[PDB]
């Protein structure tokens, strides 16, 4: 059992539902081909998760301005809340090819945008860290959370074209979910 | 330009070139993307209108999204999406030429002001929905990014050089549509 990972059973129902999730899907051009490239993504990166994290974990690590929001008041990174929230990320990364994007994977979302922001961050894992991740930053993060998924998507001999399907919808997965997760971010009725 | 004020708000940013620089850190943007996205506007320039028929033939096949740019009673205001269309096509300029400095930062804050409750409307002097809902912003990142791809290829440009430019274009719509958040964000979580 993955520590704090509660997919299925979170505390609150999510302010969306599957008729907004509907709306956002067809802003992000996201359709049953994209659910199909991205469960074909999965096989691709199942057994590269490690080489995957090594490379976002270093991206993170190699900016102190980034680092800075797993790091204890000392200015420190927390260890033990760099391992036990890497657990959970490469469970998302084998969620968003596996799981069915249903009213579950809704609650979820929100739990994870709650998570980032101040509402929930550093209770799941009960340490002392920064209050709160700028939304500025999650926003950002669809850049290198996208563009360094490539590679790996290529790395199994996969043609160009098919790389550029399983890449497209990954593209497509990751802003479908930032933009969910704005909503704790968002002042009310804005969203 | 009708509505165009760049250089020329009545506000300051809210962020700074220090942050800036910070954000362009997370998008992973640096002097190369600076060239490679003034060389997208040597190429996308004359293209503008393809562009924009793309995008706008987008938004008008979605209820949903046209939406933004309809009167009260539902129906589409053109001279909304006429009097925008002008502005959104001196954006893709701007993105291409404009340095990201102070006066950059200053027309971004405008910009997210103009999605958001507290100036939409305002420019064009019309009567439409009130806000655009923050969740459409961010979605808008995938069609406004990868769309431009394939007129990226169209000059030419070697596949090194498309690629390139490509990623430059997908930073910059990044950084901003994050910049644009901060009228959306409860205060002091941006
Ligand atoms: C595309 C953007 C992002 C993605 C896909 C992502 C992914 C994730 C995932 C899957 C989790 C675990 C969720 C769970 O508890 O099950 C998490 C938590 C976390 N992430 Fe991110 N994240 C993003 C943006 C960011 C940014 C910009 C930062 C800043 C360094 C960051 C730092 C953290 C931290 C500190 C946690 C632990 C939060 C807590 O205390 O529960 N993330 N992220
Ligand atoms: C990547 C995301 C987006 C980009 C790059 C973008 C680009 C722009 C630009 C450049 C302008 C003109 C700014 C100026 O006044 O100089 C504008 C205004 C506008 N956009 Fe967007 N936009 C995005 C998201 C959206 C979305 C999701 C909608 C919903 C249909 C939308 C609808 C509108 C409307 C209605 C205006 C006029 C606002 C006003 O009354 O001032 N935009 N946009
Ligand atoms: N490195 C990352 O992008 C990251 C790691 C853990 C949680 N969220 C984001
Ligand atoms: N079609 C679009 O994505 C669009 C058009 C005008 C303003 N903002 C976004």
């Amino acid at each position: 059992k993955i520590p704090g990972y509660t997919y299925g059973e979170t505390e609150n129902r999510a302010p969306f539902n599957l008729e907004d999730l509907k709306l956002l899907k067809e802003a992000v051009m996201f359709t049953a081909e994209d659910e199909e490239y991205i469960q074909k993504a999965g096989e691709v990166l199942e057994d590269q998760v490690e080489e995957i994290l090594d490379t976002w974990y270093g991206f993170v690590g190699s900016h102190p301005h980034l680092l800075y929001y797993f790091t204890s008041p000392d200015g420190t990174p927390n260890e033990k809340y760099l391992a036990a929230v890497r657990k959970r990320f490469s469970r998302w990364i084998l969620d968003t090819s596996n799981r069915s994007y249903d009213q579950a994977w809704l609650d979820y979302q929100y739990e994870i945008g709650l998570r980032h922001h101040r509402t929930k961050k550093n209770q799941t894992d009960n340490v002392e860290s920064v209050p709160n991740i700028g939304y500025r930053y999650l926003v950002a993060f669809i850049y290198p959370i996208t563009a360094t998924m490539k590679p790996f998507l290529a790395r199994k001999g996969h043609t160009p074209e098919e790389v550029e399907k399983m890449y497209q919808a990954w593209f497509k997965a990751t802003t479908l979910q930032v933009a969910l997760w704005s909503y704790p971010y968002v002042k009310y009725g804005d969203f």
